[PDB]
RNA sequence: UUGUU
């Protein structure tokens, strides 16, 4: 139950309640837990035609996605259940991994940058932020796989140097 | 021109 995957399913009848969810979905395997989107902006509430299942097993949850996704379709609905993990699911998320460098020599490339920042971590992406037909535009995207690695590169290097060319010390920071 | 494809 540590590895579950919460699941975002979609286009289900707005007349479905949990039940008739859990009747659906109880053949993929055990589930935890099970809830349909309400909208409490007017009277009565209703259901948004969609809902979170929350699998005991990952294993349940990736084959019932497999089986389901763009190939069930419930009574009465025009198109196929959509079914894909959860936004709430987003342990890792590269916006808080990825780190803009500012500053950098504009000789610099991409290597030259990965040199640099990699006794913190093991970089995802490097980028060098250039053109748009010009040169390099003196900055450069780099992701990292942890979030700590970054945070490391930060405190380590945040104007560290000055660079070639280069007006004021290299700016090492999370993307905006 | 400190530049966040």
């Amino acid at each position: 139950d540590p590895d579950a995957i919460k699941m975002f399913v979609g286009q289900i009848p707005r007349s479905w309640s949990e039940k008739e969810l859990k009747e659906l979905f109880e053949p993929y395997g055990a589930v935890y837990q099970i809830n349909v989107l309400r909208d409490r902006s007017q009277n009565p509430p209703q259901s948004k035609g969609c809902c979170f299942v929350t699998f005991y097993t990952r294993k349940a949850a990736l084959e019932a996605q497999n089986a389901l996704h763009n190939i069930k379709t419930l009574p009465g609905m025009h198109h196929p259940i959509q079914m894909k993990p959860a936004d709430s699911e987003k342990s890792n998320a590269v916006e808080d991994r990825k780190l803009f460098i500012g500053m950098v020599s504009k000789k610099c490339n991409e290597n030259d940058i990965r040199v640099m920042f990699s006794p913190f971590g093991q970089i995802e992406e490097c980028r060098i932020l250039r053109g748009p037909d010009g040169l390099s535009r003196g900055c450069a995207f780099v992701t990292f796989s942890t979030r700590a690695m970054a945070q490391n590169a930060i405190k380590a290097m945040h104007q560290s140097q000055t660079m070639e060319g280069c007006s004021s010390p290299i700016v090492v920071k999370f993307a905006d």
